[PDB]
């Protein structure tokens, strides 16, 4: 199955979001993220992929695909914007969830990654 994400400048959460943040996909799934509005990227957090699972980064205003096969939990940023983070989560019971969970970002982009986790019902 392949699924978007939309880069934005406003949604419910507040500024610079990922819609949706969080995504629970199939091993194998793929994922593109698409700029709604200019100026922003999608890449993966340091030390919050799966082992098996490569970083990637794309360019500013790049349509971005992605397929996932690791399974566990892959946190995302968004590099201008720092509270702009999402998580896609590949199968259940992800391995890594400490990785994300237990980080110290800043309360705001925190919260957000919290919030995924939970609502990818983790
Ligand atoms: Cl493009
Ligand atoms: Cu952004």
């Amino acid at each position: 199955a392949d699924f978007e994400v939309h880069m934005l400048n406003k949604g419910k959460d507040g500024a610079m979001v990922f819609e949706p943040a969080s995504l629970k996909v199939a091993p194998g799934d793929t994922v593109t993220f698409i700029p709604t509005d200019k100026g922003h990227n999608v890449e993966t957090i340091k030390g919050m992929i799966p082992d098996g699972a490569e970083a990637f980064k794309s360019k500013i205003n790049e349509n971005y695909k992605v397929t996932f096969t690791a399974p566990g939990v892959y946190g995302v940023k968004c590099t201008p914007h720092p509270f702009m983070v999402g998580v896609v989560q590949v199968g259940d019971a992800p391995a890594n969830l400490e990785a994300v969970k237990g980080a110290k970002n800043p309360k705001k982009a925190q919260e957000r990654l919290d919030a995924a986790l939970a609502a990818l019902g983790n």
